[PDB]
């Protein structure tokens, strides 16, 4: 009836071999993921083509917790795929596989959500998605773009499939322990002892002095291997050094600034053996093979999911460009419009008076759209993701030319799995019209207003008002493109929480509405979820009324294990978290904000009988971040801090200062409002930008690595609004006085030319 | 169409996750065998139940070839599964797996022969059968007996499956770089390059220093787990020792001595590591679960494939107790005869004149059955196999009893998957007749001048004579119950070799008939194989041809590598070969032989104008058994130095006398005739028992361990036989002079007295 363990393997493993993949085993040596297999980081190289699929134990040292946090397992067991090269359907196959798992597919709803993945110490970057079925991460997808710093050709899909998790859902269990293996054998009998056993020698009793020394071994007999020129050997030397560097992670060992010294001397010797393989297989000749390569007018690029801030990019830009075109062209047209939705960018001239001059130019105007990463599928050519189909049509006339090895047709896509999964269009006027027959609204804003209208009535159905911001509005309104809403409850005992946790956990991570009462503005329990297609009501509210439980039961633990150390025993892990390494940890950057919070409250003429009260919030600046609540739910920093403080009997404003000293967070944030906060945020944007300035990776494309491009920013918009006079050049030389790094005046006259010029931006 | 790998190693996990074993995954820690894996080794310990099946790549670094030898890799794949309880019928489901994996039983010739496991590293053996499938070794059996030391608690059954042998027989191949993983990739194209890597590294530039390092790192961590109450780490730390080791000896590193130190320490650890996982689970109350538990008269025991010597032991001691209990109970009876073959053992005792005697004391007589080895199934009850069936009948009679859990009945079983797999009997007269009709004959005779004029007429067929050894044609004998003989031959290039070779691999191995020419007595291009049953010919034959190549083939590398260093140089190597500790090796032993065999040859009156001969033969005694020929041929002692030194250019006596140093090998061979050979056997054995008496392990229950009787018998009939005058306290002296432990006469008054002993018991 009901799936188990075994089962789910022994499908998987027929229906990708059925495809065309070679199932092969595990390797016998221990790995944190499969990409480190040899399989994998090696084969990916080279011109050679490689279809493969295999499942493989992942041994995390770092997540033992003794077999009681319901979830979370020191040992798990993933399914890898690899496709080389990229066949031009992968997302057809895996779905097409979670069909022969036994999910549902039209009934569940299937989410594609943004996510790249990375990883310094192979080497390896690439574009992707994490797949969520009805709130739960099950698969990650990716498309490889470089390994062992080679760019690699032709291009690879890497497919990971997590078996633990998905079988949770299906089963409907809520710990781990309770998994059916086999019958009459649970996951519990067989796995449990195993894992209490592992787990206490991981976290306890493990030597630390012989893995030190074994690490030094493998790294020598890696070196002297390929200088041999047998590059086998030497992955498998740096596989066994890197596990054991994680064992020597988990007892806590490792220093604070010796990690990035690991990760230089791994990242190296992974490099090499790259290297060397490629040229071995040069050798050879290659036996495996090689790799060879008026009316209206609706232009659509149609690709695979994009994230939301390139779908408005890219509609801007398309936009204007064809406008812009179509005027140097001497060609009249009427009213111009553009419609976005994550699967389809589409701009719809009307009127157009020129079939030669489009098929001639429409290429040369798709290239040159820009996006901030892109990647290649085949051939050389970039976008975000890769092109699948171009509606391209003119009237009843379609324009024919060549891009991205894709023609230009008259064919469509609709909704996933519907009988409307194709069709095709022989009048212009028709377009948004057809689409209308596909259940999809094609334009923006229609989806805003029908969500927060539908939201509205289900929310007073049972006497609440739902809480919208616009991040949260926006993002969800991109995130789909046919709406449903849908309303859940869940168990009451967990309003007793304080109120930042719950709304925190419901909005940032899962985008469901909360609920507050129409009276009195207490929480409700209720949420509303906006489901996505023709999905079966009653499986998606089961889906999420589990999973909220399960997140908000992590932090009915986490809060009370955090009520009994006093929050001024956590400021002392602060050093832990990294700033940068001229000017030390996040506790020195506390500990310089502290000895320096009382001169800029006084040089912004604040009342001298709060320095006292001031000061002591700067005692207790941001000792949140070491916390295990903002540790996992990262929108909380400051305020969970506030609360603590008044149960831990500080004063309001000292709270209202520590909450402060993160406003604003990012661009629109609101401002601090609260005079220590006020000086506690100048306090901490002064020493951000002195230190920064004083010690180097200033300008980075303006993007944000290091925090540097949007906290300057802040820095004025709160002298502003707040109407406080200051003195930039004093407050900058005494934050310098301060500041370990020598600072010169040159370094305080930079300063002061980058405020004035940011502050010249801002008025 | 024709197999290839994934399909088979697919098909045996679904076919036995069918039949009630759960399907698990290899652990990545490097085995040399999957029976190593804590998933065996700890499991079968306890009374819980476990059924489990799964792959495993097994890594023997002894074995690095390079991949140039067709047939032997240092990486293989091993399929394993372990049934526990004994169901009952372990023999029934194996070969129905061998039919769902698409080999064909009844056209096949399967062939369960005898083979008992042992490994002392772990300390564990057990009882079972190897089975060849028309004529190569495919899978192995066994009932283990007991493990780490400690007597299992009820019996489980292991069954191995040997899968790159399997493919290389089912698709025709003669070399392993052809099997087919996939459609379109050979074996060769994945894994022949990771062979040659890998083979450098085991064979030449791999480090010791380190991995003396790490063993005994690992030791003292498993010492260290072992104190804290947690067994899964240390039998983890226990198998990395392990494998360190083996690598360890592949550089040729390991010293002749240190072996039993090594084996002593990693043996014990293995114990302890045992006895706390029993000790552990006895504390958790086993949350698995618990075990709990006048009228012709024919008498015949049925259990699986018995040993030869077994059958023929059991079928004299069964008929003699019985005839003697019937005179005891004072009942009259006609003509007794005995009948057996490798599946039943029966006795016919004609006209018996009864029941609740035969009741009450049938038990009592088959318990009284004795055998050198014995084994339990369920229950303490011993015997050589566990028993199946007891067709115990009078007249038309049944008799009721009970033993071994199993019941007297009137069924019978015939050959394998025929028509009458099973059948029953109503009358007594009919039962010799019965069996007529499933084509097995009973006798013991019968069969030997049925295989004997069968085999004189297909050889006459091409005109020529068979050669029929005594003792491997009672072998053959007890080998079947059905014999078919069929004719087969092989390519001529292979008569270039010298004859021993082709004889003896032909008769000791495989145990064919060599065919000589009728005429000038010259080896013809024929063999004869004996099959059993209702085979198919031709598949019979291409089998037994193919395996036949591969071995010659093999052979005549070895004898080209074999033929260039002189057999002077060899003697170097002796000191690999292992006699006893206070002895020293077999090269100190011919070095002590080749100083006193002058003075033997002058005490038994020999030529003195032969000393100078004799003693040359002594400086190239067994020189040979450190040459690749007699390293995988054990049955060519002496013979192939004769050989060496007839190309070499010694005399034709100094090979007769190094040959016949060997005689007797063995009860009944033939006895040294020539002076010189009769001096070196009769130096070579003098030695032998100074050197055991002097040092220790007297006769161990007169069955010869390391040797000492059935060696002084053979000394003691040479002497006898070869009409010498000899002195054997003088000899027995001068040999102690030369023997480096201490002899005192008390020890030469023992061995005197012991070769008296012997003498009477030969006179």
């Amino acid at each position: 009836s009901v799936l188990t363990f075994q089962q789910a393997i022994q499908r998987l493993q027929d229906y990708w071999a059925s495809v065309g993949c070679a199932v092969m085993q595990c390797s016998n040596t221990e790995v944190g993921a499969g990409t480190m297999n040899p399989l994998t980081f090696l084969r990916v190289l080279g011109p050679e083509p490689w279809n493969v699929a295999y499942v493989e134990p992942s041994i995390r040292p770092d997540d033992s917790r003794y077999g009681d946090n319901p979830n979370r397992l020191q040992r798990h067991t993933q399914f890898q795929v690899i496709l080389k090269p990229d066949p031009g359907n992968s997302q057809d196959l895996f779905l097409h596989s979670l069909s022969a798992l036994g999910i549902n597919v039209r009934e569940h709803d299937i989410r594609f959500v943004e996510d790249n993945w990375e990883s310094p110490v192979l080497g390896a970057w690439g574009l992707g998605w994490e797949v969520w079925m009805d709130g739960m991460e099950i698969t990650q997808f990716t498309y490889f773009q470089q390994s062992g710093s080679l760019p690699l050709l032709p291009v690879s899909v890497e497919i990971t499939y997590g078996l633990e998790r998905i079988l949770m859902s299906l089963q409907g269990v809520d710990h781990f322990k309770n998994i059916q293996y086999t019958k009459g054998i649970t996951y519990g009998e067989l796995f449990l002892e195993n894992e209490k056993e592992m787990s206490a020698y991981y976290l306890e009793h493990a030597n630390v002095d012989n893995i030190q020394k074994h690490f030094d071994d493998f790294e020598e007999e890696a070196r002297s291997l390929l200088s041999l020129w047998l590059p086998i050997p030497a992955y498998d030397h740096v596989l066994k050094a890197s596990h054991a560097f994680n064992i020597l992670d988990s007892r806590g060992f490792v220093g604070v600034t010796e990690r990035a010294r690991y990760f230089g001397r791994m990242r190296s010797l992974a490099r090499q053996c790259a290297q060397l393989w490629v040229k071995t297989r040069e050798n050879l000749g290659y036996p495996l093979g090689t790799y060879q390569e008026p009316r209206a007018f609706v232009l659509e690029i149609g690709t695979e999911e994009l994230p939301p801030h390139d779908v408005i990019e890219a509609t801007k830009q398309l936009e204007k460009s064809l406008i812009q075109i179509l005027e140097k062209r001497r060609l009249s047209h009427g009213k111009v419009r553009s419609y976005g939705t994550p699967r389809r960018l589409a701009v719809v001239v009307e009127n157009l008076n020129a079939d030669e001059v489009l098929t001639e130019d429409l290429p040369t105007i798709i290239s040159g759209i820009s996006f901030p990463k892109s990647m290649r599928w085949n051939s050389n050519i970039v976008f975000s993701r890769p092109i699948r189909w171009i509606f391209a049509l003119h009237g009843d006339l379609i324009v024919p030319f060549c891009f991205a090895g894709i023609s230009s047709g008259n064919q469509s896509c609709g909704l996933r799995n519907s009988s409307l999964a194709n069709f095709k269009v022989e009048a212009a006027e028709l377009y948004l019209h057809t689409l209308e027959k596909a259940g999809i609204l094609i334009d923006m804003q229609e989806r805003k207003q029908r969500i927060l209208h539908d939201s509205s009535i289900l929310a007073e159905g049972v006497g609440g008002d739902i809480i919208a911001p616009d991040s949260l509005v926006q993002e969800v309104i991109n995130l789909v493109e046919a709406p449903m809403p849908i309303i859940g409850r869940y168990d009451v005992s967990f309003l007793a929480l304080p109120k930042d946790v719950l709304i925190t956990v419901m909005q940032k991570h899962q985008k469901y509405f909360p609920v507050t009462s129409k009276t009195m503005g207490n929480l409700l329990p209720c949420f509303i979820t906006v489901a996505n297609g023709a999905i079966k009501e009653e499986v998606v509210r089961k889906g999420n009324e589990a999973v909220l439980r399960a997140r908000y039961e992590d932090a009915k633990f986490f809060y009370k294990m955090d009520t009994q150390k006093k929050l001024s025993e956590f400021r002392d892990q602060l050093s832990s978290i990294l700033f940068h390494e001229r000017l030390g940890t996040m506790l020195d950057k506390m500990k310089r904000v502290e000895n320096t919070v009382a001169e800029v409250a006084l040089l912004l003429g604040i009342n001298e009988k709060m320095i006292p009260a001031i000061k002591d919030a700067a005692a207790l600046a941001m000792s949140d971040l070491a916390t295990n609540i903002v540790t996992e739910f990262t929108s909380l920093a400051g305020i969970m801090a506030r609360h603590y403080a008044l149960r831990d009997g500080l004063s309001e404003q000292i709270a209202e200062a520590l909450f402060e000293i993160t406003l604003p967070r990012f661009s629109g944030d609101v401002f601090p409002k609260t005079d220590p906060g006020i000086v506690l945020a100048v306090t901490d944007r002064l020493d951000s930008l002195v230190g920064l300035f004083g010690a180097g990776c200033q300008p980075s494309s303006t993007n944000d690595p290091f925090g540097l491009r949007r906290i300057s920013y802040g820095l004025v918009q709160i002298l502003v609004e707040n109407k406080k006079n200051f003195d930039l050049t004093k407050a900058l030389t005494l934050v310098a006085e301060e500041q370990p790094i020598t600072i010169d005046s040159g370094v305080i006259d930079e300063v002061v030319q980058f405020v004035t010029r940011r502050l010249e931006q801002l008025l």
